């Protein structure tokens, strides 16, 4: 029997897509989700390292910005389904709450650039210690603060403009989206102040040259910004969805046949069935310890009315179909830069960082670790174990290839050591989880070596468990996507929902959203497709206030009418007070 | 344990370099082997000599991290001083 | 306790041991102003926190701003948070760098938990001078008994009074 | 040899592709007086040895007073003396800190034998790329970048060898 819809890819996008549908048009049509692997959740991944059963080591996604009271701002989509599906949410701390009286937050968090050690406070407290030749003008601003000085320097209020107006803002006689990110900053910053921001701010070696219209209002990552991660780990959402999908009572197909995993789509083809012009030739895929490889068996073919592709860029690029030949879709699949993502977790029986007045957040360095995050201690967790077991996350670099986090992926594997807190509860062959990638006796040793240095230490307590993961492998060939420059994201954000009209194929995913590298981006792309192209309405849990996607400017960015400025009397005033801070 | 010779002093006490050592050793030596009572002035709470660990700690049961919510706060706050 | 309560039943005269200064009456220097003369540079107890520049020991960055006591306390919380908040039995069961803490000689731990300069420092600035003991760290680490707020007492008639009064009484 | 002798048979002209100044000819300053502009501080190739205070890299005491081309050779011998004069066959059996050297990327080595301020240095002052973690057995004796080594260029442009190879075909 054939399928009316085939939501291919089990990402947060897919899992949301199939749910609402079956919920509404599921007794009305044959809906089925198709997964590559043995695991739902996609990039959202949530393992509990042994001994840290209540300290989630989200390999993939971790947090989400709470919704504002006007609901037009904040990760609105995420933060209302987290209530609707009723999922437990704790604060994701970036700073230290202690001291209760005068919370230092991230101010005291560490910096080790150019072989000199300081803290986030030493920016606004004693710039003398920054070992960068920042020109007078620039001397005295924090990485975040600086980006905003620049932004303002461009078109005051750039952060206040809707995407539409933003796109039209030129700088030095060019559209802001025609510049990359660095290409821009290497004309507004001293070549040190350039280098300096490239060594600290937001992610890491990332912040790749990307459309300035996306990457210039990317200052959100500060220590004043509230954030929440699901108690059960971010993978919780796109599993409760995956469950809830198959748990809809009214359905042509029962829950047992609805979620078809270990099915990798290789060819979308135009069939002969004028009602199902989609001959999908899948292939059997087996998952042994995170490593899913193909079972040559037979290419199982299922007939589909429409295929809602919940896939990021490589994932798509991996299907052979005449559909990708469409000249638009040929040249608009390269609208986004693939950028790999690595990550190391290390479990300790003592959060040695606390002894050194660092709690949560990150620390930055010219060392290959580049980054390091202090997560939490098992017993600090609400009704956790009575262990001082804790988690340090890292390897959060982010670069093209052959770096130094792929240079130690070989040797012998790290087996770790049975903590006292897991004696006879788990075995030293079972302490270090078997993942797709197995962190080596070598990569652990160097990481630790490096971590030590970062924190100006002589020797730290050896970790007992450690997992490494990467998103540089197909079916992703990259962690998160960033919009390239000399592209019209505004339009593509709309037209990637339906690249080809005549054809009833819909692509959903953060990979072509406004919320790129955010779960919001994948929910939004799906929801605004369900609504427009599947006529599903605004549900009760979503406000109408939250515009799902941003205003596309006209195609006529040729010499349009000039943007009538607003409360300059305000704008310019906030812009000038913001420069008294750095003086 | 065959003989009736008893050793008291500061040398083999948890109170090394202090008097209290001398006084604590002696008392327990008396309370235990000389059948003396506990001076009405010496409070029941004060444990004289500390208690030992089991003679097999080769695989010790993990200490119950009773209160970290408190301990890790102070350890941290102690650090903020030297900044 | 035994001394504080024995000197009680013996009804012997108690007086404060001032390990520091009582003036000015408003806000005492305690010690703070007390002298040091290490590595041919003079400084005061305050200048450890107030003015670390002035300390002639090239300590590491994480080590600057403490006193020799304070530093010890950091190290101890390093070895294991709330090591002083335990019993002796529990303390014998704490392991650092694989070894039970009580198999380490003091110094032989410091050097692996501190900078040499910080090592020397603490060996050039301690309570009982030449703490040199490489003594079972389990005992000599939580020696947080040396400050300007730590209350001490003496005997008016001197500490020899306690033995004599017993001998008399005996 | 192949390129020098093929240009030989093909009788194509050669010029000395110059890497430094031959002025003065009393004492050519080679490239010593050539420019360097890192970490918003300017200096020369002579400043590396003549005035290592001028180099704005907080490198270790052991590394101070070497030019980067000279520091590569320090690393090599530190690893093993003579590598350069070994045969590939032998250079494959050479091991560092346990692993054979060819199991090391060019930087997964540097960050183990150099300081991070030596690691970052060599980078900035090689083609940033340099090796992007190329096998270390090939990229370690890359110490022919000097103005001390010789280099010849085709007068009619290098493309004249493959063109002249096509025509004679
Ligand atoms: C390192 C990292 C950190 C992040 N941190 C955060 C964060 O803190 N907060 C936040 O909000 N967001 C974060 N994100 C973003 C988050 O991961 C994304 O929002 C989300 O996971 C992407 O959903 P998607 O539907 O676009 O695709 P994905 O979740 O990537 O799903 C793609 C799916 O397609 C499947 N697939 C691939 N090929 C085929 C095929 N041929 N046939 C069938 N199925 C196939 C895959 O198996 C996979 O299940 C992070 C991302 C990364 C990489
Ligand atoms: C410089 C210094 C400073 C100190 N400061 C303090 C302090 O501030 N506070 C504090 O609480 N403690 C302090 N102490 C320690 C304290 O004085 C002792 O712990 C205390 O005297 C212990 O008495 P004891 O009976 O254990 O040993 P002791 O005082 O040594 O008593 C042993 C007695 O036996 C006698 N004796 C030895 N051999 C023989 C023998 N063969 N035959 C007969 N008699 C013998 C000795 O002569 C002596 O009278 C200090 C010690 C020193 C050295």
């Amino acid at each position: 029997q054939p399928l009316d819809v085939a939501i291919i890819g089990g990402g947060v996008s897919g899992t949301y897509s199939a749910w609402r549908l079956q919920e509404a048009q599921g007794d009305h049509q044959r809906i089925q989700l198709f997964e590559y692997s043995d695991r739902i959740g996609g990039r959202l991944f949530s393992i509990n390292l042994p001994g840290l059963p209540n300290v989630v080591a989200e390999v993939g996604g971790m947090r989400w910005m709470p919704a504002t009271k006007d609901n037009t701002g904040g990760h609105v989509m995420v933060d209302k389904l987290v209530g609707e599906l009723k999922l437990e949410s704790k604060n994701f701390p970036m700073g230290s709450n202690l001291p209760d009286k005068d919370p230092v937050g991230a101010k005291d968090n560490l910096f080790y650039l150019r072989g000199e050690r300081f803290r986030l406070r030493d920016f606004t407290e004693a710039p003398d210690k920054i070992p960068y030749k920042l020109a007078w003008s620039e001397r005295g601003y924090g990485p975040e603060d600086l980006q905003v000085k620049v932004m303002h320097n461009i078109y005051p209020g750039f952060d206040k403009l809707s995407l539409a107006e933003q796109m039209q803002v030129k700088v030095f006689g060019k559209e802001i989206w025609r510049y990359g990110f660095w290409d821009l900053l290497y004309r507004v910053l001293s070549n040190e102040g350039y280098q300096f921001m490239k060594d600290a701010g937001g992610y890491e070696a990332n912040v790749a040259n990307a459309s300035a219209v996306t990457q210039l209002p990317a200052t959100e990552y500060s220590d004043k910004t509230v954030f929440l991660t699901l108690k059960k780990g971010f993978q919780a959402l796109p599993l409760t969805l995956a469950k809830r999908f198959a748990e809809v009572p009214g359905g042509l197909i029962a829950g047992e046949q609805r979620i078809r995993m270990n099915r990798r789509l290789a060819s979308v083809q135009f069939s002969d069935d004028t009602e199902y012009p989609y001959r999908l030739h899948f292939q059997a895929t087996r998952t042994v310890d995170g490593k899913t490889s193909d079972v040559p068996g037979a290419e199982e073919i299922i007939h589909a009315r429409q295929v809602i592709l919940a896939l990021p860029r490589r994932s798509l690029e991996l299907i052979q179909s005449p559909l990708f030949d469409d000249p638009w879709l040929k040249e608009n699949i390269d609208s986004v830069l693939v950028q790999s993502a690595f990550k190391l977790f290390l479990a300790y029986e003592q959060p040695w960082w606390r002894s050194q007045g660092l709690v949560a957040g990150r620390s930055v360095t010219d060392l290959p670790i580049r980054q390091c995050y202090y997560m939490g201690t098992e017993c600090e967790q609400d009704g956790g174990e009575k262990t001082l077991n804790s988690l340090l996350m890292a390897s959060y670099n982010d670069i093209g290839t052959v770096p130094f986090w792929k240079g130690l992926e070989d040797g012998a594997p790290f087996e770790g050591y049975q903590p006292k807190s897991l004696q006879g509860r788990i075995d030293a062959n079972e302490v270090v989880p078997k993942m797709q990638y197995q962190i080596s006796e070598e990569m652990v040793r160097i990481a630790q070596r490096q971590v030590t240095s970062l924190h100006d230490q002589i020797e730290l307590p050896a970790p007992y468990s450690a997992v490494y993961h990467a998103w540089d492998a197909d079916p992703f060939g990259g962690g998160w996507h960033e919009w390239k420059a000399n592209y019209r994201l505004d339009l593509i954000i709309q037209r990637m929902r339906h690249p080809v009209q005549e054809q009833e194929v819909y692509i959903v995913g953060e990979a072509y959203s406004y919320g790129q590298g955010w779960v919001e981006g994948a929910l939004t792309t799906a929801e605004s497709t369900l609504q427009d192209f599947f006529g599903l309405p605004r549900p009760a849990w979503l406000p109408e206030a939250y515009q799902l996607l941003p205003a596309p400017a006209p195609v006529d960015i040729d010499n349009p009418p000039a943007l009538a400025c607003t409360d300059c009397k305000k704008t310019l005033t906030e812009v000038t007070e913001f420069a008294y801070t750095g003086i």
